[PDB]
């Protein structure tokens, strides 16, 4: 718990995600994606919440990347809301929110929902 | 554009969010909240996508604030998608996400959902 | 309570809800949208929760859309999850969720997320 | 695919889910739920998009269920949104949102969001 977030995780689609949490709620690293208008290593930042409860609670964090990078702009960008637990198979469980760039148009279809498990393995 | 982005915003609910958009698609701030076991100013990271395209779409970002900071921790975590669309009365519209860390047992019902529409007032 | 739902409802999007509460907590009607691959009416089923609580809460409700009828099918379903809020100026606050059926392979961006206010105009 | 949905159906938590699915898109049954404010089942009715496309797709439906029977009322309402697949091994994967009935002063907070997997195992 708290600890453990840190190294590489792998999600059901095989996007990898490697990150650092500091001692103070920070979360960095980088995203490589699995799908999408996606094309290398994206970077990634978000908070934990560094003094979890001392009871069997999972931590939790969140994190954004945006799809840009020096060699894509897929004009939108991701966050995952989720926590950590830990123990033998330790594993982050999130539900993300996608939401791309539109014209006020197509403001009512921007933001596209779903959720990842990742895991070490 | 960053500089767009980068200032005092209020939200329907009273809450502040400062924000800095640096050149690198960086986002950096305190929010401060009006609603939840949430007390001062809490950190902020996020990024948005430093080039958007020519025409009249919204630039999309996203931030995340652990609610913890020196004096409260509520042991949860928001994370904010959206897009920023400037002009006169410049708007971010979003939609969020609240888990609170529980037992695997009450997973189930950890994560919220919910909007918010903010205003800027200052650079 | 029933009555209180029953009628004729807008949406911000220009969109018509038009329902009927039943004694037994169900929700009949027909929804015509202004956005998406729509065409007419379509059918709605919803259920709500016919017992609220005094006290000035909403009432729970929720309801069903597959944007398929004689006309179009978009190979859609739209649920909308929220609450009723009764008074002078009666709204229906909601959030949305539209599914599309996809391959295996793109069902990660099957589903889009929203919310919507309707306003009532005719019972 | 579109037929098939009928039966019984259970998802990770230990609900179960009986359906009927009508030939123009009805979908109406009752849910028994594993957690919640809830004891014994409780009336569902959703629709299905009856006409799926001849492609490998999934078929789009969702339901609702008040969380109101003769034996509680924990004055909240819940809609799944997902799409079932067929094959040897059928499956509903969804997303849901679960609206309880609050003052407006917890407005705010009234909407929980999660997923759930339904398959006749
Ligand atoms: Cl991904
Ligand atoms: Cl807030
Ligand atoms: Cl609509
Ligand atoms: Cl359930
Ligand atoms: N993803
Ligand atoms: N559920």
């Amino acid at each position: 718990a708290e600890a453990g977030i840190t190294g590489t995780w792998y999600n059901q689609l095989g996007s990898t995600f490697i990150v650092t949490a500091g001692a103070d709620g920070a979360l960095t690293g980088t995203y490589e994606s699995a799908v999408g208008n996606a094309e290398s290593r994206y970077v990634l930042t978000g908070r934990y919440d560094s003094a979890p409860a001392t009871d069997g609670s999972g931590t939790a964090l969140g994190w954004t990347v945006a799809w840009k990078n020096n060699y894509r702009n897929a004009h939108s960008a991701t966050t995952w809301s989720g926590q950590y637990v830990g123990g033998a198979e330790a594993r982050i469980n999130t539900q993300w929110l996608l939401t791309s760039g539109t014209t006020e148009a197509n403001a009512w279809k921007s933001t596209l929902v779903g959720h990842d498990t990742f895991t070490k393995v």
